[PDB]
């Protein structure tokens, strides 16, 4: 009897930081929306204020972050933000911001899970729909490759292939059932990551300007630059397993199956998205007005 609920935010947080790609500075504020309003972003700073839905049909680019854009206003660098918001199972909110991009932060989830955690979560007067994979959807290009598998539960499964002295053994692969894995312990803490002569090139370009070792794993030709070293053992994959899920959540509904990546990035799996989307048959809307028949679990608000 009793139902899973859709979420918002108990009460509004607020949140400073720097946007990795563009280094401005940026206030962003986590507001409760009502029930099926979706994730949408606003762009306070400018008259008259523009919302653009977190949904796959507002990405415009996805070059090294998950851009959304209306008209020639953009949110870049949503990805991690929203996967927070995936891994907390919020439905509904309003994320207001001064500038073009989300701040960075620490480079992980972790800094939005525990501020939304802060706040409190709050269950709504409807039911939490979910999109559940009924038959496979595969994209691909070149080597890459990214795959939604009809399975009873959520799980991701990540490889990735640095041909690197750092990037070696099993840390290159990992998958993660969150039926038993806990997203905030196991994933939200996994911070971004570049390649030192890819910043450089960056940095030649007038590129990743808010980008350093305060907010990124920093990795040169043969080690890891941070002095205080890394948070996972495989924090590099649970990093694109963090990306996936935001990515992911782009759908607009908690999904029901499971993701495989293989060397996929935020265009990849975007393409898996509007593959999903315009394929109807391989997937349906479903909802749990009884909690104890359901394959996927969010923890108490
Ligand atoms: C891991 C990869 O998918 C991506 N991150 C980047 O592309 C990236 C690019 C540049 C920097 C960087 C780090 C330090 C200084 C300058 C740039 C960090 C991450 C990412 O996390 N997207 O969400
Ligand atoms: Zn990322």
């Amino acid at each position: 009897n009793a139902m899973i609920k859709q979420r918002t935010l108990k009460n509004i947080i607020r949140a400073t930081g720097v946007g990795l790609h563009s280094g401005e500075k940026v206030y962003l504020t986590l507001k409760p929306a009502p029930v099926d309003t979706g994730i949408v972003f606003s762009r306070t700073d400018l008259d008259p204020v523009v919302e653009i839905p977190a949904r796959a049909e507002n990405v415009g680019e996805t070059t090294m972050s998950t851009t959304l854009v209306k008209g020639d206003v953009k949110v870049d660098t949503v990805e991690h933000l929203l996967s927070a918001m995936a891994g907390l199972g919020i439905d509904n909110a309003y994320v207001e911001l001064s500038a073009s991009e989300v701040p960075i932060m620490d480079g992980s989830a972790g800094p939005f899970v525990f501020l939304i955690q802060s706040a409190g979560l709050q269950e709504q007067e409807a039911a939490k729909k979910f999109i559940r994979i009924k038959r496979e959807v595969s994209v691909e290009e070149g080597d890459k490759r990214a795959v939604f598998v009809p399975f009873d539960g959520f799980k991701v499964s990540f490889e990735i292939d640095f041909d690197h002295p750092v990037f070696r053994g099993r840390t290159q692969q990992a998958s993660v059932d969150f039926s038993s894995t806990s997203f905030v312990k196991e994933v939200s803490r996994a911070r971004t990551f570049g390649f030192m002569r890819d910043i450089e090139y960056l940095r030649s370009q007038n590129l990743a300007l808010g980008g350093s070792v305060e907010n990124a794993i920093v990795v040169d030709e043969n080690r890891v630059l941070n002095e205080d070293g890394l948070r996972y053992e495989d924090e590099f994959v649970k990093h694109k397993i963090l990306d996936a899920i935001g990515d992911l959540y782009l759908l607009g509904n908690s999904l029901i199956g499971e993701f495989r990546g293989f060397k996929s990035g935020h265009a990849l799996n975007n393409q898996l998205l509007r593959t999903l989307i315009a394929d109807k048959d391989a997937w349906e809307v479903v909802t749990f007005e009884d909690a104890r028949t359901a394959p996927i679990s969010y923890m108490r608000p």
